[PDB]
Order: C-alpha cells, then structure tokens, then sequence
C-alpha cells in the first residue's frame, strides 16, 4: 500500500537454508572460489579494510589458510606498500589492499608493490566520482579491482559495465554500522546480495558479500544466495593477529574494534557513520577460521552441495519469525 | 481478515532508505524547503510548541540555524506575545506561535505581534470545532495557518479546503504520547505521512511530519515519503536553549520534558494522554542541531538527490524485520 | 498461508490501532449506553470478571454505582452466593449478575429467585454438549436471560443463539493469568475471536461480552470497535480496595493476591491458570474513571456519539509489536 | 522478493489452535498411537536418545506409563544391549534403541536382545549412507526402523521407499540445538511437521516430532498438525530418572543436559552443533508426564477430539504475533 514500498528485506536471521538429499560429506566438500574474475581462493574468506582488523600478520594469517587479507588505507602510502610487501616476501601469498576515490597515486605504488587486487570502498560505491575513479585504474594499470559498496541491481550493472572485476556489497549489515541510523539508509543483506547476484552472475562477475557475518551459519547463507565470498570485520578483530589495541574492562580482556567512519578513525564539525567498540579477544585466528570454515562445510553438506556452484543451483530457505541455561 | 483492517501500518523502525546512483555529494545538497506555502526555511527543522521545549531562546537558535521554533501556548496571551517580539527584535528571524481551538483573540494579538506563523494544534485535528477555528483565523487576518494533528486523506483534504497553509501529521507517535495506549488511537508515522502527502502535494501544501524523530536517520525517512519538514520534542528538550528545568537524578543531569496532555502541564478528574518524563542534558542545540543537518545531508547523498523535491522524486524504501560492545 | 489448517492471520489488542474519522463530538459528548443482553441495559459497557479475587458484592456494588455490573462468582455454596446477590439488591435496587457452571441448575433457580438480573453460564469451552444442554435446561425452568461463554467461533456463536443464549461471552486465551494457551496449545487472538463472533451476532441482535486480555482504556475501546456490546475485566479491578483478594505486603509496596478460576488454588490437577499477585490502586472509583475517561475520547477521535455509530465507522491499522517517565 | 524463498515457516510459538465444538470430555479421549507401522504405545511420548536423557531407568518410567525410552548410543554395545534387557526384564516392556549410519552390528546384537524398535538417527537423514544403512538393516534382519532427521516431502518419501517404519522430523527446533546458527539450517517445527506427514500419512507411516517440545500445548500442536508422536529432551533431562549429573549452582539443584553434538558428548579440531547446559531439576518423572498428558487431553477436549486420528481430521490453527507477578 506505499507506492515507494519496493517489497521486504531479509537480513541473515530472518531466514534458514532447507536440507537437500546430500551424498557429501562436510569434509569432502570443496570451499574454492572465486575472489575476482581473474584470482582465485581456497576458502571464501576476506578480513576487512579496516585498522583494527587488517595489516601484514592479519593478512599472512588469513592468505595461508587459503584467503586473503586487505590492507586497510588508513596509513600513508609508503606505510601501506610496505603492509603488502611484508606478505609478499612471506612466500607466495595473495594479498589485497584498499583504496579510496580519486586515489589513484597509491592504486599505482601498491600495485608495482605487487597487489594481487585493488579493493575501491565507498560509502556510496553506486556514485560518480567512484566510477571515474575505476575507469581511471582500468586504464592507466594491469589490476583486478573490486568495487563497493553496492546493494542494488542497477549499481552493480553499472559498475561492471565500467570494468569491476568483482562486486562488493553491502550497506546496512555492518556491527559497528549506523549508517541506517545515521542517514536511514540501508538494505537487509540476504536482499542485497539477490539482487546484486541477479545481474553479476550473469556476467561472471564474483560477489563479496560485505558485514553482518557473526556465526559460521550467516557464511553459507550469504553463499547461498549468491556471494563468491564474505568479508569479516568483528569476528577477527578479536583475534591475536589484529593490529587492534587490548583493554581489561573488568574482568575479561578485549580488542578495540571501530569503524572506518568513526571519529576515532577519522582523526587518524564530523558526522560519523560508525561506531568505537570492544570485542572480546579470542585468541589465535587460526582456530577461529576452523570453526568458520567447520561451519560452511556442514551447511554444505546438509544441502548437498560439493561444491559453491553447485550450492547456488540447489539452495532454498524459509523465513522464519524473529529453558536450559547454557555453560 | 478483517472488513476493518485497513492494511498494514509503518512507523520510522519499519523501514530503510534505498541508495540511488549518485552524483551529489552531503555538502552539496539544498536543505531548503516550504514550512507553509507563504514561508519558507534554510533547513526543514521545527522545534515542538511544547512548555519544556520552545520559547524565545529555542526559537531564535532554530532560526539563526535555518529552521524555526514554535512558541508553545501554556501561558497568558501577553506572555506568548512578548517571547515572539523577543525573536523579532533581535534581527529579522522568523518564529511562529501555537494557539488552540477557538482562541481568536491570541491568534489576532500574535499577528500583531509579527508572527510569521500560527500553529493551530489539537489532539484531533479532523474535527468540526477545528475547522471553524480555522474558518474564522482565515477571514479575521491575513496570516499562514498550519493545522494538526491528523493522519488520513480525508482530514488533509478538508483542511485544504478550509484554507490551511500547512498541514501537520502524527497522532501516536510522539515519544511521550499514550493516545495509543489510553485511546488505542493512531496511525504509524511513515504511513500517516503517505496517506496525508497524497494528498496534499498536488496542492502544493506542505505536510509537517511532527513525533516520533529520535535519529538522524528518521528525518530522512519522513522528508522521504512527502513531508517537506519535521517537528521535533524530545531531542531539543535535553539542550540548554530549552525551558525545561534540570535535575540530577544519581550520576547524570537531566531536563524535564512532558507531553501537554500530561497531569503536570494540564495543571499549569483529568484524562491525560502524555507522559511526564526526563531526558539527558546534551549541552548546546547547535551541536545537536549540526548532527541532525549532518544525518539528513548524509542521506540524500546516499538517494542521489539534491533538493527535497528531487528526495520525494527518487526515493523508495525497503520495509525491514524488528557482540561488539560500544565505547 | 502454506499449511492447509492455517486459517490466517489473528489480531489481539497490541496488533492494532484505532484510525481517527471526522469528528462532531466531544468525549464528554459520546453516550456509553450499551446492552448486557438483548433484555438487559448498562450505563456503561463495563463488566468485573466472575472471580473469587475481583467480584464479590462490594465489587458488584462499585460496579453497579457507576453504571456497570459486577458478576458473583462461584467459589463458593449456594447460599453464600445468593446472599451476594442479595446484598447487591438490598442496596437501591442495583443490577448484579451471578455466574453458575455446567448442570448446576438448583444453583441458577436460587439465584434467580433471590433476584439475579442475568445468569452467566461459565466454561472453558463453550462450544460444548454439556453447555448447550444446561442452557436449554435453564431456558425452559425459570425466566431469566442467560449469558453464555466462552466461545471463539463463528459455528459456536449461532449454536449458542440458536439454543437461547442472550449473550455472548468470548474469550479463549487472552487473560492476563490464562494459560490455556500454554498448557493446551488452544486460543484465538482477542480482536479476531469478537470480529468473527460479532459477526454471527450482529445478525440477531445479541451482544457480545469482550472477556479477557484488557490492559489499558485503549483496549475497552478496541474491542468495542470491532463488535462487542461490552467488556469483561479481571486484573485491572483485582488491585482495588472493593477486590475480596488479600493484601500481602512484597519488598516496599502492597500487592492485591489475583488468581485464575483454574488455578491449584482456586480449584482446592491440571490448571490452566497462574495464582498471581497485582499493585494495589486503591479505590475503583478513580480506576473506573479513567477506563470510562479513555473510552470517551476514542469515540471523540472516532467521531461516534454511541456504541452502535462505533461499530459503523471504526477502522484500524495492524502495527508492528530514551524519554524516561518519572 | 526473493526466488529461493518457499515461504514462511512456523515453528510452535507462532500458532495456537481453534477450538471445535465438543462432545467429549478431555479425561475420556484415547491417547492411543503408532510408534511405528508395526508398534503401538499407549500415550504418543517418546524419550530423547542422549546420554543426559535416556538409560534403562526412564525407559521403564516412560514405558509404565505407556511411552517409550531410546537408548542412547554413546556407550559400547554390550553396555548399550545390557540397558535393553533391564528394561525387557522389568516385565514385557517397550524399548527402543538408537543406531548410527553403518552400526549394522550394534543393531543385530539389540535385536537379537529384543528391543522393540530401532531409531536409525544422523544430523541429516536424508543421505546416501543412512538410506545405505536402513536397506542393509531391513535386508539382514526382522525389525520396525525409524530413521531421522528429516524435515521435507522429498526427504520423507525417500526413506518410506527404503522401507522406514518410522519418519523423526526435526532439523532446528531442539532446546540445545545450534545447527541453526553453526550451519544456517533448519525448518521451524510445525512446517516441517505439516510438510513430512502430507507424504507419510498417505502411506499409513506415523510421523516422530522430535525437538523444541517447552509446555505440554506444543504437543498438542505437533500431533494436530500430523505427527503421530512426540520426542523430548529437555523436559526429562531435570528428572530424578535421568543419567545426567546433578550440580548446584547457587542455590537451586540442575542436572546436566547436553546435545549429542555437543564437544562433550563427542569426547565420550570438533565443529560442534550442540551445546552443554544445564536444567531446574524437577524431581520424579512421573510427575512431570502427568501434566503433559493433562495438557494434551485437556487440548483434544477442546478440539472435540476423542482420538488422535479424529484430531488430525477436525484441527485448524491461527498464525499469532510474537501486571499480574506470578508467584
Ligand atoms: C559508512 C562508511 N563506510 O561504510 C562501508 C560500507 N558499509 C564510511 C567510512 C568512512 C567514512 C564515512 C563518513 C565520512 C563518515 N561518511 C560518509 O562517507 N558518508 C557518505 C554518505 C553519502 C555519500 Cl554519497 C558519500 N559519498 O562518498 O558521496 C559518503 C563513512
Ligand atoms: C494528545 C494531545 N496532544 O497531542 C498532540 C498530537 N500528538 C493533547 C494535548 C493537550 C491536551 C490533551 C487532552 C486534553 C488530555 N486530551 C485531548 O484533548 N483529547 C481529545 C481526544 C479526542 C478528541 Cl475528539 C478531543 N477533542 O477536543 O475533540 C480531545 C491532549
Ligand atoms: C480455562 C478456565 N477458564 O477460563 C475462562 C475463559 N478463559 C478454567 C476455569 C476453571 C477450571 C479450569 C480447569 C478445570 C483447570 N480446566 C478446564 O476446565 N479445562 C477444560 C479443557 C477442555 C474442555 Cl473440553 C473442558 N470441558 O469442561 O469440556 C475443560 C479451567
Ligand atoms: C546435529 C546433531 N544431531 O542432531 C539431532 C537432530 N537435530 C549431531 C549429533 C551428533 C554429532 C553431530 C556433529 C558430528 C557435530 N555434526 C554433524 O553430524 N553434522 C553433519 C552435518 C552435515 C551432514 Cl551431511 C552430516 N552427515 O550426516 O554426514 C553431519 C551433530
Ligand atoms: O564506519 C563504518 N560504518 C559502516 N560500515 C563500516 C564502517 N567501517 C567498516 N564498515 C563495514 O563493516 C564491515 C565489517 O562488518 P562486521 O564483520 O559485521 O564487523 C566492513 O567490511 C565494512 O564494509
Ligand atoms: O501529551 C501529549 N500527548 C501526545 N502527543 C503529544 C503530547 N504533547 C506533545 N505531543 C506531540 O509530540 C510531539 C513531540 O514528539 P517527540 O519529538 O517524538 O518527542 C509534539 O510536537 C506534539 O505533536
Ligand atoms: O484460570 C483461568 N484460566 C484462563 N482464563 C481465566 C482463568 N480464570 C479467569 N479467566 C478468564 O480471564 C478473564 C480475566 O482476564 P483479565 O482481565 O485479562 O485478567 C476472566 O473474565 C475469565 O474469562
Ligand atoms: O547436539 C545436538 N544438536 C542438535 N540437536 C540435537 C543435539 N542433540 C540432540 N538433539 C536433538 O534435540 C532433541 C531434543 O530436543 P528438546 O526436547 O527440545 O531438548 C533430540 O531428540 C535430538 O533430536
């Protein structure tokens, strides 16, 4: 009955993926992927461009486990060059790094530096000065790019028609998000990701599916629906490997974990659109990918799905309405 | 299932703005908009003709900031009089006054005083002793009328009819409002203003979504679906322009604010239909005021709109299901 | 909606808002004048509920004063009932009701004889053999208009009038100390149980009792709009000075004991109601005041001077379900 | 909105049901059931397979009162065949015990004990190796096979073609259940009920509700909508009759209660999908299914229904939202 009602969004918790007939094991299943149309992963897993997430060892940690780790921008270029070299020269690892509008100085160091992709983040990625920042990359540099934040069809086939190599989504599902308070802005990322899969897949354009990740559970619901991967600011800021500062409050330790468009990162007459949190450190990152990616695996199998591609052309969900104390 | 149930209401919670391309940036946008069709404001900010919340030192900090403060009625006619020539006099800055059912006297002494706007308030707008109110205001003086509070198409089209300048909506959802739970009377804010907006814009009459803003994300939603300005109650109260007395209640300061339908207010065999209650002291308006502004700019950069009339052009919405520990 | 068994969608009294029409009247203007039965008329459309922690004769008196009717309730021998009753009536004449239960047909003949003004018949299912067989009984012994309750359907609705009922009471789950709902997995939404029963009997011109699940002044309103004749209330009354329940002093504030008929108390098992305890308010003069104050001004915002223009020209919405009060 | 969405699913809190007119007391209803095709119980409980749960003593409290226990399968097989004839020599006694895929051994040294059926169980029952299993077990030797847990037609239809006896419906709904949250998946209980006896009931094959049993209504509902009965965990795991430990905390007495899933089940580099908690205990079993067979009779009283097959005829439910201290 509103005439500008375009319909119900679903956010991770409103729903919950149907059991097919499996014959796969979890442990058998295969979790390779696609990060752009050019690199490809081991599992689907990103660590956020943030600086409290994200640098050298955040980002060595997650390429040996078979992902990828983006260097945040929040440093001068020399500083960040120097990120992505420190895990280039451990071994043969992947590595991204971000950019920002009109950055095209530091888009060219970090890849002579050696990038494997350039992740260029807005706010608003469905925006003029984004796109021209993206032709300008495609055609002065040799580089994989991944262009964000979207959340509609029409943004995402914009933007690929300019030449992303990847599509990232997501405004709204953030933890330390409050763009949706802030500005009122957003879409439920179940949503977002359908409709930005819908025109991408078409051309074979890999989704990332960008914040709200808090249980294995939300990873095989954002690949189900269409994602090539998701990217995971909180659950690893608390980890060891975090470049985030440590603080008692009480009895229990934790991380510092803020948004990029926070006051506090800002500095590094505002109007913020993110949050200064604490999480909960957890120690090693290593045992917490384990039970992200145990986590997938088991969705998978339940749906019976070898492989990604295949969980995209067999998946279902219903929506659902959102005694024993627990040790 | 019902033969009455006319459908589904939404209030500000309900709903998330959807991003549009862009090519506008927050600082860019034009805030200007219509308070009524004779007068308008540098930003579509009101603040509530309430005894905790507007007189003469409210309204020139709306005024110096683009927007206007009403002052309320809960005093003698030469008081009201003496807080609108105290905006006068100091610079050429708007202000307007409330007035009540068959208060001629005061509307006819507060146009004499200079007053750019009368506010004709009642709990039920959409009744006759309203409109002959209105009627009578209409032919006595020459002077732009703004009439509330209702929430249907038909309410809007007879005050029209019946020469409003302006008409204001929102019955139910002021954060100190009980009409819904004493009456079980009202209408969800986003709704009210579609049914009212329907109306009125092809008029070219302005709609006043007045109760319910507790963000910044809010404004944008209601100025969204067809309200060319918002009224605003509890955050302005906390500021030190307001009337409203403090007191330290254990570790923080607070400022009174109450709804005037309260006890306390129909004192300045009762059936109230507001609440008396406190609120955080949060210094200077400005500041506050800056975030508000901020918040809305932040959203019509997310919808690609550079004015008010290109928001109401462009915009749709998503209707939505309703860790980290902030700092 | 996907399963076969789903009849769709129920509504109880947070589910909706009443929407305001053009109004002509003032909430001092509208007439609360209503029918208890098709026999019997009130004041006002409010009844206390048939409990041994809300309504005995002071209650009853209260209730009566002010326009409405009080329900003896029936925990109690024949004669201590009847003597209620006729406490009730020594004292102006005042109309009172009397609840009785399935077969007790000595105990409605003794109340009628002692002067009762209706008789309401009470089970947790009152879409039942054994209710429609008393009723016919009592129908065809004495004379007196008899209430019938409680019922959520439309098929039991026209049984029931078809059978003699004078009113209908209808409620399946929404009390404030219901557990039915828990227990026996068994209810209906409030607003959906009067629409659909109000439905059936409108067409006969029998009312309906709203009975259960009231909260606030809004609520009386609500159920009113969308078909009742009027509206039973436990809890809210239960905390008044006129209650029968006991006082117990909890922490720094006084409680008013409030426990469903189906209570292990009550009924000194498989309950199907909670022993419960609710602030004491003091008079009921001043509860009922702003009950009935409520009401008024609904009908303003609804423009509808009398219960029976309410029921033409309500309309609701269906809703989704940091200023801090003194 | 979205094309993978096959609707909304209910779980138990989301309905109640409608009363029917009623010629039968609830004292006079027969609560007489299927087990299985070819075994009958006198009142439709079951108790859960765990090791917090179910030994041979509550498999002698449920089957005097005319239920059924289910050994669980975390001991050896000896200890597990040795509960079985306690329970076979307390008298002819029902008894169950629980299998895992390819456990053809334990099942032919229980049958060969004469246990009364076997329950065939996996964290997703519609695969390759549980249909594997049930054709080797009905193939090698003579006994009633349930087989869990699935929650779909297709799943359902399958296994009663394999020659399943018995279908236990139920992937989401236990009370120490994280499959949800650990891998995304499952069907809220009612649906998955009403989905699985649409295809078993036209084969005359009884439907086992197994999890997310709170208060003796939701076993109302799960027979109503077609199981045949209803398995439970949680409420029996507070019993004097259960194996569970017992521990004060505070200072109010619990027992253990743990998922099968559970890292401390498994120990009896894990990806758990239980968790370990802990319930009130309440004392004698007995006790306890009095009153959900009260609230069950009380239920068919209230449907008009003299048997559970008349129930499954005559209910109809309605999809619901979702002062007085209790002492
Ligand atoms: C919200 C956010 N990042 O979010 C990532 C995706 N959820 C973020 C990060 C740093 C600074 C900021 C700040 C600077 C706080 N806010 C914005 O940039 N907001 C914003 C609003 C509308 C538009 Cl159209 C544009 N724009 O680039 O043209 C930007 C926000
Ligand atoms: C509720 C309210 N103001 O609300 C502002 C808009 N949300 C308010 C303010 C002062 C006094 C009161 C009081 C006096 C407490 N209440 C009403 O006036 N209530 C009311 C109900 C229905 C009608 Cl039909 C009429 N009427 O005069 O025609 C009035 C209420
Ligand atoms: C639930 C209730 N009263 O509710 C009033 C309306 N909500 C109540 C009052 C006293 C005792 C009880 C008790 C005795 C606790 N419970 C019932 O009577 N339950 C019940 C269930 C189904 C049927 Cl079919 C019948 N029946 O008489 O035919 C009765 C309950
Ligand atoms: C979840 C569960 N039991 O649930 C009972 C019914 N809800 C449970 C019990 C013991 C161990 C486990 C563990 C071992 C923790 N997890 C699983 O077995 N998970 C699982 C996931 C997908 C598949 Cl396809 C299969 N599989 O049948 O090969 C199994 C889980
Ligand atoms: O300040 C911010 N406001 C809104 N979103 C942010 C901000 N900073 C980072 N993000 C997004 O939030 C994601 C992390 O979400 P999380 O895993 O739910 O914590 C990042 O990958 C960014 O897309
Ligand atoms: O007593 C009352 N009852 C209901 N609404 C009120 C009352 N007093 C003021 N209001 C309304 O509430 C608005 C403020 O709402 P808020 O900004 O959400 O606090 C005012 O502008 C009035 O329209
Ligand atoms: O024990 C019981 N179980 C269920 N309903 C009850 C019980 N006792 C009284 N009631 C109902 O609850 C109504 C009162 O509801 P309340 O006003 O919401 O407290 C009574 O008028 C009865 O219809
Ligand atoms: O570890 C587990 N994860 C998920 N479900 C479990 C696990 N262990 C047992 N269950 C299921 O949960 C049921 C008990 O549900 P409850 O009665 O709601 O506690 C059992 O009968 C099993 O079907």
């Amino acid at each position: 009955m509103g005439t500008k009602n375009i319909g119900k969004g679903l956010t991770f918790e409103d729903i919950l993926l149907v059991p097919n007939y499996s014959e796969v094991l979890p442990r058998e299943v295969s979790l390779e992927t696609k990060l752009t149309k050019n690199v490809s992963l081991k599992i689907p897993l990103i660590s956020s461009a943030m600086d409290t997430v994200t640098e050298h060892l955040m980002a060595v940690g997650m390429a040996r486990l078979g992902g990828i780790g983006i260097i945040h921008k929040n440093m001068d270029m020399e500083s960040q060059v120097n990120e992505v070299l420190k895990v280039k020269n451990s071994g043969g690892l992947r590595v991204g790094a971000a950019i920002g509008v009109n950055e095209i100085e530091r888009a060219k160091l970090l890849v002579e530096a050696g990038v494997d992709v350039i992740v260029l983040d807005s706010a608003h990625g469905h925006s003029l000065n984004i796109i021209r920042t993206l032709k300008e990359i495609k055609s002065k540099m040799n580089i994989d790019v991944i262009v964000g934040n979207v959340v509609t069809e029409e943004a995402t086939k914009e933007l690929i028609e300019n030449g992303a190599d990847g599509i990232k989504v997501g405004i709204g599902p953030g933890s330390i998000c409050t763009t949706r308070i802030v500005a009122g802005v957003g879409v439920p990322q179940i949503t977002a990701i359908e409709k930005c899969s819908s025109v991408a897949s078409k051309f074979g354009i890999p989704i990332i599916a960008d914040g709200g990740i808090r249980y294995s559970g939300d990873i095989g619901k954002a690949l189900a629906v269409g994602a090539s991967s998701v990217m995971i600011g909180s659950i690893l800021a608390g980890t060891e490997e975090s470049p985030g500062e440590k603080e008692l409050i009480g009895d229990t330790v934790y991380k510092y974990y803020r948004g990029m468009g926070s006051v506090g990162a800002m500095k590094s007459k505002m109007v913020p659109e993110g949050i200064e949190g604490r999480v909960k450190y957890k120690g090693e990152m290593e045992g917490v990918v384990y039970q992200l990616v145990g986590g997938l695996r088991s969705c998978m199998g339940y749906l019976g799905s070898a492989s990604i591609e295949e969980l995209w052309k067999k998946s279902s969900y219903v929506e659902i309405t959102t005694d024993v104390e627990i040790v």
